[PDB]
């Protein structure tokens, strides 16, 4: 459609089926999410933000970009450090796992941020406007699945202490999104992106299933 906003919601309408409907967060859903699992996943996200948000502060003062830059708000570097300090222990940083998708991933978002600055908001729209919709149900899912702590010690991930209204949020960040200056030929690129990254999550989340069965 005319809007930005609107236009990766319609192309992003198939990958997305695709991702909910994929085997791991299939279960997940439906309150079957597996400790080991678990740790998998939030420990290949840590790779995934702590890239993402590299390059969204190179390329915070960038016109192609800095409607959408949201430091307090969105970045989870932080919340995602705090997680892998409950989940893998003091000594974290080394017992991590870095699988092959989630290097695959990286790889394209240190890519994208290097040379295709332009191309930076389909990544971040894949990622923190998830994170604010389908994230917040799966919190209530992961702390009863699992039987978190009541404060939310390892689901700081999914915590948005500088958002008091993500629903508020999610239309100003669709506003601001809407305000990136640029040419039909590149908003279609961004798009195509935007499906680029959606299926990096694909192919993440149908490969970490296929390590817990092993």
């Amino acid at each position: 459609s005319q809007d930005l906003s609107e236009a990766l919601k319609e192309a992003t309408k198939e990958v997305h089926i695709r991702a909910e409907n994929s085997e791991f967060m299939r279960n997940f859903q439906k309150g079957q999410v597996s400790r080991e699992g678990f740790k998998l996943v939030m420990a290949s996200l840590y790779h995934i933000y702590t890239a993402l948000e590299e390059e969204i502060e190179r390329n915070k003062q960038n016109p192609v970009y800095a409607p959408l830059y949201f430091p307090e708000e969105l970045h989870r570097r932080a919340a995602l450090e705090q997680d892998m300090a409950f989940w893998y222990g003091p000594h974290w940083q080394e017992a991590i796992p870095y699988t092959p998708a989630t290097q695959h991933y990286v790889k394209r978002l240190h890519e994208v941020g290097g040379t295709h600055p332009e191309l930076l908001v389909a990544h971040a729209y894949t990622r923190y406007l998830g994170d604010l919709s389908g994230g917040q149900v799966l919190k209530k899912i992961a702390q009863k699945a699992m039987a978190l702590p009541s404060s939310g010690e390892g689901l700081a991930f999914f915590t948005f202490p500088s958002i008091d209204n993500p629903t508020k949020f999610k239309q100003l960040y669709r506003a601001r999104m809407n305000t990136l200056e640029m040419t039909p030929e590149v908003k279609h690129r961004v798009t195509e992106e935007a499906k680029t990254a959606f299926l990096l999550n694909i192919e993440l989340f149908e490969e970490l299933q296929a390590l817990l069965t092993e």
